[PDB]
């Protein structure tokens, strides 16, 4: 029960944590894992005729800079087997009313939308001392500032286009920090084929016999004697020399509350410091999620990989835009024309066409807090899924050249075979998707308090503990590189 | 005879200089343009049946921040005037071969375009600066780099796509400077209606009597006894407490060769201070040109105002890219390539502007870079040549936009006319390579070069009474119209403030 270095969690910051130690000539380390399975937040499903889709991460982001991404290529130079797709394509855009929208000739939406991107990056990023605010204020301020150049339909219209972005955080706009909206693409995404292969590999990287499965971590001890006590919840007890901790940030958030018999929470003895319990104020969890709609087979147009959905707008919003005389007019006149139910047209949707990239007959649909709660609060009602979706589901249909869906769950016309849902809002051991900014929040406190560790025995792991790829899978990756190689660097100094 | 201010050209920066002085209740001062007109490289001219084309500038760049664009706009709230339309448009790319290439869903060129771009970024952003190159040499890199991710035809495709950026420098990708290659722009750009009504609304805010026209300046002295003399190229000599020098920076770099002879070149006496000199070295000069197409009426689709014809590319080359180990071997392999004929309007990016759609005139306005446009401009007056040289694209052009190839109606006499088919009317071509008093279009930067230098001598003056003004002595708007205007109102306010402290 003496062991080197214990990691919590078989996530890819965990399993990478693992792979790098065992790299360096580390022995006897263990890697105490919840669920009875490695990959965490990276999850391969299999759905209607053995179809395979990623329901945690799926996208290699960043490809010009990505260091897991570039790992992955090499082996394909290698071996010729194709590990990921390049489905960064021309994106559809649908309105409910109108129909089609993207790279239309009067409209101009996608040059309005970066001249928005320009105006964000000129609010914040050549300043200093400027006030947070929520993403869809600073559309707001944009079309104030900018209403003399914009035509009525790029009014109305523009900034439901813009509100893709909730889908890069998995936050309605209204919830999004504008600060840290606008991040910059380092090239172009790859869409992995799929993730778990991305996982087995860094598993097999390591002495098999370290993973413990089905171990959730009850408590953590720094016992003044320098060693580390990790218990376990089937009552198993370890002595470690270094302790790496890659839960999430929302279940590690648990440890700073009192009550203990939470699913997932680590009691610390002694407690988190204060810079990082503190650092839970200034910072967030988003709710990414997403519904996969397996078809019988693609009778539809594969013009594009690439399919967002409007939510509803109205020409009412246009003369308030015109006639408001600043900000806080705008924000009154709004408020009296709100004063529904939430529908699929309440909130941008994000579809991608498989059929076109991968050849498979379904569609992965990306959704947003507060609609990715509600919508995993029924994964299980099949057909209440299918009566919301169908007047989207039949937007697109009609929009790629088919016709309207068949529910065949239990012609050329589309049917549909069955429907996946995420899980990740409801499952303890992630309690949500990935970090993410509320207006007035500082990742970066976060990120300082995680990778300075609770001690230099209690050290931290994760996309929440790092700057470049923060919220994505090779950030993720590589703070546990980064937390492995500095407990190498000790060990051997011994 | 005694004055102000002696201000050295009627440009933007100039008139704007004037403006300002005026404005601030300063009198007595002096414009002295060598032309015979006002606006410098802002000049608005007619063609076909009285319609007016911006033959030197013609786009308000960077509209969310521009100075000059923004009192623009504030005029037309005012008065109720149109002067300027946005005309940014998503561009229609096509190669002769192969036709339309854009937005197209196998391809997908501007995709691997931003791509490109952001490789370019993170090349000289790095903390560890890196030495600059060709852009040229920077799309080559991209693609040895990137070519597992690129397909055959974004390989063969992309590198003259992104060569559009020519026609922002005025430079062939093997002149241009890769690291001022991508900047940033500002927002969308506003076509100017046109570029005369600024220059007249500014020329008209102060005494007309301050102008004086066809007036070579040919030396400024600064006395030891404190004041500066300006000497014309009539003999008429004046003398003045501050001197606003406007004229381009093409012009500026005659001074530091001995010959007086050399026509707009100014003797300086002293001479210009070693770091005004030595910023020469840093910064050089591109030749945007324009030729302008004038047809009887529209027969083409108006789908977009923006269309780039893209330089030929060939297979070999995807192939060599393909089968290339290293940088070094790449460029061996192209030199061969390169070596193994004539200059055509296929050899070179072309920028077209359908005016049909943002203005409703029937013409086509299309910019060229160097080294192409001296060579256009040298045979301005030859028009049925002009027609030969670019009767492949603008037939290739017609085609792609659902019409016939051109018919050449140029000649009034023939009664040429036709429905179904674009007939043309009219070539205007710009001069400003072969003009002594532009010599080029705007600064632009080589390989190696470093605008930081001139801008900074330029703001700092040649001493307290010779200032300079232009598009090539700032920072913000370097290069632009909005750049010399601002650049006029910083030196005149600065000297209007001195005079009213006396
Ligand atoms: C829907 C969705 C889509 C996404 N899309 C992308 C994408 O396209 N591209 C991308 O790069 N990233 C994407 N992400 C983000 C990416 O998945 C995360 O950044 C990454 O997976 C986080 O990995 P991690 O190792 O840091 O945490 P995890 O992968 O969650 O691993 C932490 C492990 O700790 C374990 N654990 C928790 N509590 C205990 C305990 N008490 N005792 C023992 N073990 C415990 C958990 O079981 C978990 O497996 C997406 C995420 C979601 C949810
Ligand atoms: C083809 C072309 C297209 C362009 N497109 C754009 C565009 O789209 N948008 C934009 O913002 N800018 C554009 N520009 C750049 C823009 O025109 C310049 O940045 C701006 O006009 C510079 O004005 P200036 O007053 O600084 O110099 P100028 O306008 O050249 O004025 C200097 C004056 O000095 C006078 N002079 C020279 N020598 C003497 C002398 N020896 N004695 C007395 N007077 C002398 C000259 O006659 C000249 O009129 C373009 C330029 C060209 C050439």
């Amino acid at each position: 029960a003496k062991k080197k270095v214990i990691i919590i969690g078989a996530g890819i910051a965990g399993l990478k944590a693992a792979s790098t130690l065992h790299q360096n000539g580390i022995q006897d380390c263990l890697v105490l894992e919840a669920r009875d399975r490695v990959g965490g937040r990276l999850q391969t499903v299999t759905g209607y005729q053995g179809r395979k889709y990623d329901i945690g991460a799926s996208w290699h982001h960043d490809t010009l800079t990505n260091p897991l991404f570039l790992e992955e290529a090499q082996l394909s130079l290698n071996d010729g087997r194709t590990r990921f797709v390049f489905d960064d394509d021309n994106f559809i855009y649908i309105d409910e009313e109108r129909g089609r929208v993207d790279h239309d000739k009067e409209l101009l939406l996608e040059i309005v939308d970066n001249e928005m991107s320009k105006f964000a990056e000129l609010e914040f990023h050549q300043h200093l001392g400027v006030s947070d605010c929520s993403f869809f204020q600073l559309v707001m301020k944009y079309l104030l500032q900018r209403r003399q150049f914009l035509t009525n339909d790029q009014i109305r219209y523009l900034p439901q286009l813009c509100r893709y972005l909730e889908l890069w955080h998995g936050l309605d706009w209204k919830l999004l920090s504008a600060k840290d909206t606008y991040f910059g693409h380092q090239g172009r995404a790859a869409f992995a084929l799929n993730y778990d292969s991305v996982v087995q590999r860094i598993a097999q990287s390591f002495p098999q016999n370290w993973l413990k499965l089905s171990c959730e971590v009850k408590s953590i001890t720094r016992e003044p004697s320098k060693n580390v006590t990790v218990n376990c919840e089937d009552g198993t007890v370890y002595n470690a020399d270094y302790v790496i901790i890659t839960v999430p940030q929302s279940v590690l958030n648990l440890s700073v509350q009192p009550e203990k018999n939470l699913r997932g929470r680590i009691e610390f003895q002694p407690p988190l410091k204060p810079v990082i319990q503190d650092a839970f104020d200034k910072i967030h969890f988003g709710a990414l999620g997403k519904v996969i709609f397996e078809f019988e087979e693609c009778c539809w147009s594969n013009e594009s990989s690439k399919i967002v959905t409007l939510a509803n707008s109205t020409n009412e919003f246009v003369e308030i835009v015109r006639n408001a005389e600043n900000l806080d007019e705008l924000d009154s006149m709004l408020e009296r024309e709100d004063s529904t139910s939430v529908t699929c047209w309440s909130q941008p949707l994000f579809f991608v066409n498989l059929s076109k990239s991968t050849g498979v007959a379904s569609f992965m649909m990306l959704m947003q807090a507060p609609l990715t709660n509600h919508i995993e609060s029924i994964r299980e009602d099949k057909e209440r899924l299918f009566s919301f979706f169908q007047p989207v589901l039949n937007k697109i249909m009609k929009c790629l050249d088919s016709e309207d869906v068949i529910d065949g769950m239990r012609a050329n016309k589309p049917v549909l075979r069955n429907i996946i849902v995420s899980n990740w809002t409801r499952d303890p051991y992630s309690r949500g998707a990935y970090s993410a900014c509320f207006p007035g929040d500082d990742p970066v406190d976060m990120v300082v308090a995680m990778s300075n560790g609770q001690d230099s025995r209690i050290r931290f792991a994760g996309e929440h503990t790092i700057m470049d790829g923060a919220g994505c899978a090779y950030g993720a990756w590589e703070s546990g590189r980064r937390e492995a190689t500095r407990i190498s660097d000790l060990l051997k100094l011994e």
